[PDB]
DNA sequence: ATTTTGACGCT
């Protein structure tokens, strides 16, 4: 009892942005906003592949993966933007640039870890202790809270959604205890009103929505993020835990959807987060490792440690194209001069990068996919990076795989290569 | 024939 650690020490969120490379088009042309549309990357195979999907065409069944014939299918009127196409690839750079502007907003509030393009976690600790400072035992109005979600509530003794969120947030600041500077609800709350002033501040200054979860740690607030979206946001106290995760499938919590989680559904045969709860520390360990068991032991009751990490930039900068069935590579010259689209992207990249940020890359990381393997990555060789020059990176990059060709024609190349993939590596102060 | 990214763990 007085000893349970409880994982309420601190206040975390996880901010969306709400269909972002969608929003970014809308931004630039009015004629897309409030409309059922999609962005696509190339159009001559089918339409182009979607990868960012509105929610009015996500009411019509529109995903991302699908192709943009189909989604036409489901969604005649849909309407597509279409991502610019350099040295004959797609080209993201727009995207990045935007993520950068709500970026540096999000940091003026507090430390930020760059999660994704439109994805960050923030550490709110802090910034809570000083607004509980200031606001000396005020309470908390509803009115600062216009866009949040309490999971859980209402409950107990409108049917409208706008109603049945004012309820629970209703029920929510009746039960605080303001006056109680260490309460975590407290704190969880006061963490809600500075998402709701950065969320305002976003869209002022960019005209991008986005939604957020407000928790005690990364896994719990973008699970929060996820419950109401878009352009809204959500609170998931410690005591919700127990009925949230009762009935949450195992492959909704972060890194348990794929093979790991897989095999605790299969292993324990139980389906919903809280099931893990009736296991040891040392049983899970059993099954799943001496990490990934005491990870789900104190997973499974909200509990989790990884610290937001204090990074805004990207690690890594990378460059990447597929070659899919027909136009797998079979020749030196278009393995060569593809390495040399790729290295020049990186290049333009890398040197922006480097008058940006103040930093170089030292590594640079070659990845190929042979015709017929399965994993998306055959093989992955490095070297040096010691200039930014695309005619050295692509040269270099060639002589590190071009002993993977088996082909006994020097002209010729085979197995045929379905990925070129150039990342940068490595940075250093500079 | 999703495509193009990015972060981290294992050995
Ligand atoms: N699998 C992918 N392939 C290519 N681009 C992707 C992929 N997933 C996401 N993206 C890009 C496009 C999205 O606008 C952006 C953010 O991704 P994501 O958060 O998953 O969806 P979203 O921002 O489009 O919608 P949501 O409102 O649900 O968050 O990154
Ligand atoms: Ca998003
Ligand atoms: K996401």
């Amino acid at each position: 009892g007085p000893h349970m650690a409880t994982g309420q020490d601190r206040v975390v969120a996880l901010v969306d942005m709400d269909c972002f490379f969608v929003q970014v088009e809308q931004r630039q042309n009015p004629h897309l906003r409030n409309k059922p549309c999609a962005v696509v990357q190339y159009k001559s195979w089918k339409g182009g592949g979607i990868i960012a999907v509105s929610y009015e065409a996500r009411a019509f069944g529109v995903t991302r993966s699908m192709w943009a014939d189909d989604a036409k299918k489901l969604c005649p009127d849909l309407l597509l933007a279409q991502v610019r196409e350099s040295r004959g690839k797609a080209n993201l750079t727009k995207y990045r640039e935007a993520s950068v502007e709500v970026m540096e907003i999000m940091s003026r509030f507090a430390v930020i870890e760059r999660a994704a393009i439109d994805e960050a976690y923030v550490d709110l600790t802090s910034a809570v202790q000083e607004r509980l400072q200031k606001l000396q035992g005020q309470p908390i109005s509803a009115d600062l809270l216009p866009s949040t979600y309490i999971e859980g509530l209402p409950q107990g003794p409108t049917v409208q959604k706008e109603g049945m969120r004012k309820q629970g947030l209703f029920q929510w600041l009746d039960s605080l205890q303001i006056d109680n500077l260490t309460s975590p609800d407290l704190q969880l709350t006061v963490g809600a009103v500075i998402v709701e002033e950065m969320r305002a501040a976003i869209e002022r200054e960019t005209g991008f929505q986005c939604s957020a979860g407000i928790s005690h740690n990364k896994v719990l607030a973008k699970l929060a993020c996820g419950l109401n979206k878009p352009n809204r946001q959500t609170l998931v106290s410690h005591g919700s835990v127990p009925q949230l995760f009762s009935q949450m499938p195992i492959r909704k919590i972060r890194s348990l959807g794929g093979k790991l989680g897989a095999s605790v559904i299969e292993i324990l045969g139980i389906e919903y987060m809280g099931e893990l709860t009736q296991f040891t520390e040392s049983q899970l360990q059993s099954h799943f490792g001496e990490k990934n068991g005491s990870w789900l032991y104190a997973m499974c009751r909200g509990i989790e440690h990884d610290p937001v990490k204090p990074r805004q930039l990207p690690k890594t900068i990378g460059c990447s194209k597929n070659f899919p069935g027909k136009t797998a590579l079979a020749t030196r010259e278009q393995v060569q001069w593809w390495l040399l689209q790729l290295a020049q992207e990186l290049e333009e990249r890398l040197t922006k990068d480097r008058n940006d940020n103040d930093r170089v890359a030292t590594q640079l990381v070659v990845s190929i996919r042979v015709q017929g393997d399965k994993r998306l990555s055959s093989l992955r060789r490095c070297c040096a990076l010691t200039r930014y020059d695309a005619h050295k990176m692509s040269h270099d990059a060639f002589t590190v795989i071009k002993n993977c060709n088996t082909s006994g024609i020097q002209t010729e190349w085979s197995p045929p290569l379905t990925m070129l993939f150039l990342c940068a590596t490595k940075f250093s102060a500079s």
